């Protein structure tokens, strides 16, 4: 009947919240940036009624792309969303905006190669055409919907938390010249699920179902002392948004302080709230925000471990862990 009603989309992966020069905001890793595949969902104004949508894979598509011909039934006010790298077949089952906003993904569909992202709810002003709509195409300018023509950004849900370096602080205290290893590495408190999307622009996408401790990176030969500098950042783990919940995320440290013939070995699983004072240290957030990374430097000192005397099993947890937290932009180098 009343087909050839469409719509393009032209997108952009976001980078950093400021669209501006800045080098420390680089640390985008190679993949993440990569648009294995575009989805388009239109709705009618109020969400009632889907207009149409669109699923397709792409070869060799990273930081912007396009999704042509999605089809439209009505030339009317629409309700848009945009997503990369989601299941084929999750707009398939999609009936209205309320149903489709309970949508959840699973922190295991997120890997270095494969982050989703979204854009916010597009809420068109004008009606669409009943010919070939367009949002994004800079070249079209005024002839896009609502003169939308910069390339619709794309936020990624997942977080990304990176361990740069673990040290002591022994030195003028009773555990001067003592070493401490690093038995394995893990995430507390994470959030496994997002939703898919948020109705703002990089908007709340943290889902209400309960938080998840990660499986432990284990480490064979790693030795620290005063004055290890880690240029190597041996722990890094992708996460979903987590700043609403009681239960917030956590680097967990299994560390045992070495023996010396006089004192026993001293294990303990340490932990550390990630971005506990982010909003006092000049960032926009505390806690984890979707499209952010979180640079963790961690510190064992002479309240770290006890000194317990040679003898002629469970590790206690130390949940005051002193650790310092930088949270950097997800951004590309310079484009073309």
């Amino acid at each position: 009947p009343l087909e050839g009603a469409k719509l393009s989309v032209a997108v952009k992966a976001s980078g950093t919240a400021t669209k501006a020069y800045n080098p420390n905001d680089v640390n985008e890793l190679e993949g993440e940036a990569y648009i294995n595949n575009l989805a388009v969902v239109v709705f009618n104004e109020t969400g009632t009624e889907l207009l149409g949508y669109k699923w397709e894979a792409l070869s060799g598509a990273e930081h912007s792309a396009i999704i042509a011909d999605v089809p439209t039934t009505k030339a009317v006010r629409a309700r848009i969303i945009v997503l990369a790298n989601v299941p084929r077949d999750l707009l398939s089952t999609v009936s209205t905006y309320d149903e489709f906003q309970t949508r959840l993904v699973d922190l295991s569909s997120q890997s270095q190669t494969n982050l989703t992202m979204s854009s916010q709810v597009i809420v068109t002003k004008s009606a669409l055409s009943e010919e070939d709509n367009y949002l994004g195409y800079t070249d079209l300018g005024d002839q896009n919907v609502d003169g939308i023509s910069d390339p619709i950004l794309l936020t990624r849900v997942a977080a990304r938390i990176d361990l740069v370096n673990i040290s002591t602080r022994f030195a003028g205290t009773p555990f001067a010249g003592r070493e401490v290893r690093i038995d394995a590495v893990g995430i507390y408190n994470m959030k496994t699920k997002s939703y898919y999307f948020s109705e703002a622009d990089w908007g709340e996408t943290e889902a209400p179902d309960a938080v998840r401790n990660s499986e432990d990176t284990s480490f064979e030969d790693l030795l620290v002392n005063d004055g290890t500098s880690i240029s190597n950042t041996p722990f890094v783990h992708y996460v979903m948004e987590n700043m609403k919940s009681d239960d917030h995320t956590m680097i967990a440290v299994k560390a045992t302080l070495r023996g010396n013939s006089s004192y026993q070995d001293h294990t303990k699983i340490f932990t550390a709230v990630i971005n506990a004072g982010g909003l006092q240290n000049g960032y926009d957030h505390n806690f984890i925000r979707r499209n952010y990374v979180y640079r963790l430097r961690i510190y064992f000192d002479g309240e770290s471990f006890d000194n317990i005397p040679v003898t002629p099993p469970e590790p206690e947890v130390d949940t005051n862990l002193n650790i310092a937290v930088q949270v950097v932009g997800w951004g590309p180098v310079m484009q073309h």
